[PDB]
């Protein structure tokens, strides 16, 4: 309970390059302690009296120590860590670590090189965060974070590149990379039980939920290519956008200009060619689609939680909870009354930030607006405009997200949660809150709020002037954002992914921090920090989201995601792998507060797709124009037929500008253009009111959303219900496991 | 193992009235099982051969046995059966009883009268199911179901209106019938305690949910009082219905006939009563409560889950579930493959049976529709005809619920479920989805499909000439539907529950089957049945249906609904105590499969009302009148006022009756009458199509149904987040437990 006796065997060795092993060879190296002490202000021998204290215990408590001095470095010393098969066994009593039995599998010891090293460090772990040195001092991640130890990570097999020197050490890392980890190894599947026996149970299951999802994601990949591909197929057969692209009908109808100066009264045909691809975004194929994909997530959700208790058999993933350690940072300060209010003002923080990305939204509007003009002045000017709005967003979007994450860290640790489940509970739910509002609040912009609100030529809605949308619709706008968005954030991701660990490890060796041993070389990486994953499944979150909530724009967002799925299994992989220091192994039974947030993303997709085809989508006002308005009481067809929606759906404006600037007599010298709403014509006794025709086309836009809503929601309320949670084959194998036991 | 020494210290008593002791006086009886043999074809001597193979084992496994001949049949014999000390130990640690500890509560025998004689009849009925007696013959209930024994059942403490002869025995039915079960104990508590230690967990939580239930809808009728009573004050201020009133206005408005002969033009004063009970029924005031009960069913729903979490701790339901005994009909009659196909057949004939009573709501329709016409002939005729049809409904509904009942016990023996928990989960959904259709249906026609789909009075929707509704709307004949078939269940099933089991004793002491001792004064009752509770559950689940899918009508549901509630926990209490035979305590830690139904019907019901709201009711339309048919675009008055909307709302129809009858012109003189309907004026362009105030107003109830569907839901997703579902005491609790234990 003191500090005595410390760091047996202590001497500098340096002879072998790669050894799990200790000097003598019998035993291995779970851990290793990083510190140094040799090198004011009464700082170091005070961490020198507290330090001591912490190792002398370890001993008390049963682990093996050595150290030797490091070769580069005078001042660090590394501290190899070792538990005895008695110490192990008791703290394998303690959490009941299942074993293979004679392989049936059950507590805390088995009958049958035992223990992997994987369990080895995860046992080592437990004692060394349970060890008392000390008022009461509780673990070793109070050192870390205090400054005493410089770093405590398990060591790695071997190099990933060369097998290891030894000969009775199975070189795992570099299995691990030859076989998965590796772009030559795009094609093969995932060695889920190599990885985990490896890595542990939450890396396991976050590659077994990246396989699956690229696995579906295939899946839904080839069924929006057929769609995709009978729209494009159909493209020759599309009479509103070959009404459009004729001159003889699409050129002469002549457009309002949309902002008040300096934009000119143009013509139709300028919508033209991308009049063509619009007729690729909106067609039934899409619709066909979006219905699909709200049945594919439900399919997606309840395989995954089959895949899930497969997992919950196949790797024993539910272990008792042991009585989980404080954080470090929320004992050393220590009313509950007075925390609550703590947590009302961060929650009023993270609200007013939340805000703040939406004035950033804001600040895109008004650069729209700004930019269109000189656009128009200096490929349309609106489509221009919408690609490099798109691309300036995504910058600003990325630059926003890294400024998050910092004040997100600041915002968690100001409010005090006592546990890391806690934390990461209340850190996925904010960051997750943030990361949406950010990723898709110029998405959601464009799909339902532009274009909705502007009103008339005359009267307009004045805020300045707010965006007035295409003819075909904002479909496209939305199409080209998403694309943008989605394909630039895996461009942009797997880069960062590549370089920053690989960086830091570069510029690591270039501060030079020529043999060196196994403890030396992991000392120099990258450690992955208290989060993890985290991380790693917020983007793939984010990406779900781009899949599902917006799948109604464009179909090949399964696709893209399935590329970017394909690319990210190998490049986490190989980053886990190669770049960063080993991570102690945990256990999770399922992916976390992810799950819950997929389900929640999974509901609002079928609202969103919904509103995406009836209120972003022009597919309602041609299906209306089709089934009621070309019969004879509305229009001059014996049969239904869609030739004339774009001449009888376009609204006719008088140059009859309110006085409350009058703009288009300086622009023009017109007197009649067009544009896209469905008002009244002049001259009406109800002039630039809304119409029969509005009216009839928003009733069917709302009975659309409510038709599509209630089928998809009883469907996946069907599929939800039919769809047993846990597979058969699992139900067959824990009924064989209670038979014999 | 065999058939040798069977009842011991078999002797004839009748000395004590009230005695739960064996003769002696030394032991209790825990349970009585009741057979006759003294008196063909070789089944008596068979019997014989069998049952006594039962006895003999009885005390192979431990069980005391002594029985009596009957003072008043000389063939039946009562056999009393009591466990002994060390018997009551090992089959209490099979089953992981939980008795007081020192009252803390742990696993099979803890330190301390010490076995209630709830519990104790629960571990001699565990014994008896589990004793072989023989090919392979499981238990008792196979012996009890194949006519072998006639009565198998536990001691009532006492009688329930005098106290026990004993001066040892607590009289618990005697004190459960003064303090509970007591027209006289209406206004007091339940003691939930005394009725679960009496009677068991299965019992104690439909009380409990039965008096919480209770509690909740005293709030909720609270509210609705206070909404209704703000409809009936405002009752003088309505202008609509004081329009309909006037006969300078509302006398003008002179309607077609609704069916084709023998139906006469009337004039709008006869509805005049009518609508001035209609505007208590759809004001602001139901809109508000429709709103609050879409809330009020989630504090429901959230608080029973605390008050579940807080009964689990409290009573000890979460046992550990011991591997089922498999019902004795499936065990006799003993591939799948053929089994699956029997369950599709068997799916079939339910959905056969279902489609009949749709059937059924169609002969009410062509019922209606040829009654109307004679109501005429011989209290307007269609608020007559209403009501008496009301009446003639509940009346085919309650016959064919019987019917119901026989038919849904066959179709699941059909089927051959192994399991008791599995008969009674396909049992409970298909007799819900039974009672779900037979009860609402007709409520569900009236609301969504009545008046809906009738056309103009050209052209009308012949099937023949489908029921068009009141100028006010149908909710009035919603209102008194709901009223007629909610109460007169209430009032005919509790009823039913007081006779039934009463008129079975009463005919029993009839045919006469002085002093007579407690097993002969408890085997002439009636049996609860296999079933148990299920009935009860489900009548109050029907009437929770009642509640809050169809509130928007008449906020007055939950008032009646509270007073049956209070009514029903007193006759459901005292027939329990009092006209039925004890039965077996058993162990539920929920109501069942019922809370899945309750979430559902919660579900469900926010769509219900908002499409009550929107479609069945008129609120919408005068508040479209109000707010955009009152302004000079489309009507006269400088401000938004309500007045002329019943002269500007009905469309005007001339004589032009189409040549596809022409009943009009016999009927009557006249040649314009007013419809309620929203098309366009003869002499129009497009006559007697829809016009641009019927596509506003059906926009306006998509948009309205859109909107309060997904702020309802979005407040209810917000509500089940911010309540836990476990109470905070209760947590508190189990953490003392897991600090001390
Ligand atoms: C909760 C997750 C997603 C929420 C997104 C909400 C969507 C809001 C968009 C919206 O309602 O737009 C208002 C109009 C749209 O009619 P449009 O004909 O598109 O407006 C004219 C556009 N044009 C001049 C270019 C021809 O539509 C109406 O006037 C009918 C109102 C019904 C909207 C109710 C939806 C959601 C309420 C909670
Ligand atoms: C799932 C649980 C409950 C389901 C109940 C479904 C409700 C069906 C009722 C319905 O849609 O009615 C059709 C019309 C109603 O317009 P009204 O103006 O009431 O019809 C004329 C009546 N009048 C002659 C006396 C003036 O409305 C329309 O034409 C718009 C169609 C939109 C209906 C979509 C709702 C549910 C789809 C799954
Ligand atoms: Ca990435
Ligand atoms: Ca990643
Ligand atoms: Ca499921
Ligand atoms: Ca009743
Ligand atoms: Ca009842
Ligand atoms: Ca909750």
């Amino acid at each position: 309970n003191q500090q005595d006796f410390r760091t047996p065997e202590f001497e500098e060795f340096n002879g072998k390059p790669d050894s799990l092993f200790f000097t003598d060879g019998q035993r291995r190296i779970d851990f290793i302690l990083v510190y140094e002490d040799e090198s004011k202000k009464g700082t170091n021998e005070k961490q020198k009296r507290k330090r001591q204290a912490y190792e002398s215990n370890l001993i008390c408590h049963g682990l093996q120590l050595e150290a030797t001095r490091s070769v580069s470095d005078d001042k660090l010393v590394f501290v190899k860590v070792h538990a005895p098969w008695e110490v192990l066994c008791t703290y394998a009593e303690i959490m009941h670590i299942k074993l293979p039995l004679k392989f049936e599998k059950s507590r805390m010891n088995d009958f049958y090189s035992f223990f992997n090293p994987a369990t080895r460090s995860r046992i080592v772990y437990f004692i060394l965060s349970r060890v008392k040195y000390q008022v009461n001092k509780f673990g070793i991640n109070r050192l870390v974070s205090s400054g005493i130890y410089k770093a405590a990570f398990p060591l790695h097999d071997c190099r990933f590149n060369y097998e290891s020197e030894d000969i009775s050490c199975p070189s795992e890392r570099y299995l691990l990379y030859r076989e998965w980890a590796h772009p030559r190894s795009i094609y093969k599947k995932q060695p889920l039980d190599l990885i985990r026996k490896y890595y542990g149970e939450k890396i396991g299951i976050y590659f077994a939920w990246l396989g699956y999802y690229t696995q579906m994601l295939l899946l839904a990949a080839v069924v929006g290519v057929a769609c995709f591909l009978y729209g494009y197929l159909d493209q020759d057969n599309c009479t509103w956008s070959k009404e459009v692209c004729d001159p003889d009908i699409g050129g002469q109808i002549l457009m309002c200009p949309q902002c008040d100066r300096l934009c000119p009264f143009w013509r139709l045909n300028i919508t033209c060619e991308s009049s063509k691809k619009l007729c690729i975004f909106d067609s039934f194929g899409t619709l066909i689609f979006a219905v699909f994909m709200g049945v594919w997530v439900t399919l997606f959700l309840e395989f995954w939680k089959r895949r899930q208790a497969e997992l919950e058999y196949e790797w024993d993933t539910v272990e008792l909870q042991q009585e989980e350690q404080a954080r470090p940072e929320y004992e050393a300060q220590c009313t509950t009354c007075g925390k609550c209010i703590r947590v009302t003002l961060c929650a009023s923080a993270v609200f007013f930030w939340i805000l703040l990305i939406i004035a950033s939204v804001i600040g895109i509007i008004v650069y729209r607006l700004s930019v269109f003009i000189v656009f128009s002045t200096t490929l349309t000017p609106q489509m221009a405009t919408s690609i490099t709005a798109s691309i300036i967003s995504f910058i600003i979007i990325m630059i926003l997200n890294t400024i998050y994450e910092k004040v997100a860290i600041m915002i968690t640790n100001f409010e005090l949660p006592r546990t890391q489940t806690d934390y990461e509970n209340s850190l996925t739910m904010k960051m997750f809150l943030f990361q949406f509002v950010n990723y898709y609040s110029s998405c959601f912009y464009i799909a339902f709020f532009k274009g909705k609100f502007v009103g008339y030529p005359g009267d307009p809605v004045y805020l300045y002037r707010s965006e007035e949308c295409d003819p075909g619709g904002c479909l496209l706008e939305l199409t080209t954002q998403l694309t943008i968005i989605m394909g630039g954030k895996a461009i942009w991701n797997n880069i960062q992914e590549v370089l920053l660990p690989w960086v830091m490890n570069l510029i690591g060796r270039y501060k030079r921090v020529k043999i060196t041993p196994r403890w030396e070389q992991d000392y120099h990486l990258q450690p992955m920090g208290k989060l993890g994953l985290f991380y790693e499944y917020l983007e793939m979150i984010i990406q779900f989201g781009f899949v599902t909530l917006f799948v109604a724009s464009f179909p090949l967002a399964p696709l893209l995601a399935l590329v970017n799925n394909i690319l990210e299994i190998r490049v986490d992989a190989w980053k886990l792998t190669t770049q960063f220091r080993r991570m102690v192994p945990e256990k999770a039974q399922d992916i976390g507060a992810w799950q819950p947030i997929m389900q929640g993303i999974a509901i609002l997709a079928v609202v969103t797709n919904a509103m995406i085809i009836a209120f972003t989508s022009d597919m309602i006002p041609r299906l209306v124009y089709y089934w009621s308005f070309s019969i004879p009481p509305y229009g001059d067809h014996t049969y239904y037929t869609m030739d004339g929606y774009i001449n009888n759906t376009l609204s006719v404006f008088n140059i009859t500008d309110f006085k409350n600037e009058n703009p288009y007599i300086g622009l023009g010298n017109y007197t009649l253009c067009r544009y896209r709403d469905f008002r009244n014509p002049p001259g009406h006794p109800q002039e630039y009111k809304h119409n029969i025709y509005y009216w009839h086309v928003i009733a069917a836009k709302l009975a659309f959303i409510i038709v599509m809503e209630h089928i998809i929601y009883s469907v996946k309320f069907f599929i939800s219900y039919a769809i047993p949670d846990v597979s058969k084959i699992t139900k067959s194998k824990i009924k064989r496991e209670k038979y014999l036991t």
